[PDB]
């Protein structure tokens, strides 16, 4: 399925070059700007865990997630992918542990050590 093939044939891209974070583009977004650190974001996700379970959506609230680019206020992973992203860009991100939550998780539904995979469209991006 979807995350069998980000980890089989996505992009690795991380500055380190780890594998840590791996991308397929799915939509071909508009032009060819990408966001820059600070902007206000808006976007619609799907996550899912390794063994299949569905942990979040915000197409299931009927609100985008909103947030500020390169200031920490997501996990590394995010921070990374979506900065890579063009408006209207639907794409694939797998994140291993060391750039989501690591050993400690999130409880309830995050476990220790545990890779994740995201669908993320990007809706806007605009400078406050
Ligand atoms: C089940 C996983 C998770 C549980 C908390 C709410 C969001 C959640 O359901 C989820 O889907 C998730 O895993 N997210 C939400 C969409 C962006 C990617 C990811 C996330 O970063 O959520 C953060 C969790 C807190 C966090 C922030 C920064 C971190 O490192 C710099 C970090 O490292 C472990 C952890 C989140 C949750 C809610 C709001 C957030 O930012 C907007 C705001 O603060 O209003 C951000």
């Amino acid at each position: 399925g979807a995350p069998a093939t980000v980890t089989e044939q996505g992009e690795d891209i991380t500055s380190k070059k780890d594998r840590g974070v791996l991308k397929i583009v799915k939509r071909v977004g508009n032009g060819e700007e990408t966001p820059m650190i600070g902007d206000k974001v808006y976007v619609h996700y799907k996550g899912k865990l390794s063994n299949g379970k569905k942990f979040d959506s915000s197409h299931d609230r009927n609100e985008p997630f909103v947030f500020s680019l390169g200031k920490g206020q997501v996990i590394k992973a995010w921070d990374i992918g979506v900065a890579t992203m063009k408006k209207g860009e639907i794409c694939h991100l797998l994140c291993k542990p060391e750039y989501a939550y690591g050993s400690a998780g999130s409880l309830p539904k995050i476990p220790s050590n545990a890779t994740l995979f995201f669908e993320i469209e990007l809706l806007d991006f605009k400078g406050e």
